[PDB]
């Protein structure tokens, strides 16, 4: 249903924190988890002749998730020297999200442009990539979806690198 990086993005959503270091995240149950499971992949994945330990290979799959936000700009490396990273960038997008659908659903709009420039003047985040916000998207339309059934029936995102457009389709009860 979600991909092992939008779990990890769902996790660091949900920690009451602005921010969390590289080392207290991986301690968190939920983290070794997701990436136990991406470990096992990489295992499968060495090439004929290497075999590294299964805690090197989770150590590497950490890093390449959290790589993976950092790269979409969902979160940011607020200090580099203690691995700090911002959760504000990724929590802010969520609340952009959050009101952009909401506003769409009450005008009963079934087609509109998100365009990335826009988001990223709105909330000063020059990192952010079209990847990072269709993914922000998804998880609120998905939650959007169970939360008001009686209003949206489906959606749709397609790509417009300059934005998203989202699909909205109503429910009988809202008309």
């Amino acid at each position: 249903r979600t991909s092992a990086k939008s779990n990890l993005m769902l996790i660091l959503l949900g920690l009451q924190m602005k921010e969390i270091s590289n080392s207290d995240l991986y301690k968190l149950k939920e983290v070794r988890s997701v990436v136990t499971s991406l470990a096992s992949f990489l295992f499968q994945q060495q090439n004929v002749g290497v075999m590294k330990s299964f805690d090197s290979l989770e150590k590497e799959a950490f890093r390449d998730l959290v790589n993976r936000l950092v790269s979409q700009g969902l979160i940011g490396l607020k200090d580099k020297t203690s691995e700090t990273f911002d959760l504000l960038p990724l929590k802010n997008l969520f609340e952009y999200a959050e009101k952009r659908i909401s506003v769409l659903m009450k005008l009963q709009c079934y087609t509109g442009t998100v365009q990335l420039s826009h988001v990223q003047e709105k909330l000063h985040l020059p990192y952010i990539t079209t990847n990072g916000i269709v993914d922000v998207f998804k998880e609120c339309l998905k939650r959007t979806k169970k939360q008001y059934p009686e209003v949206l029936k489906n959606w749709w995102i397609d790509l417009d690198n300059s934005g998203i457009l989202l699909h909205l389709e109503y429910a009988a009860a809202y008309s």
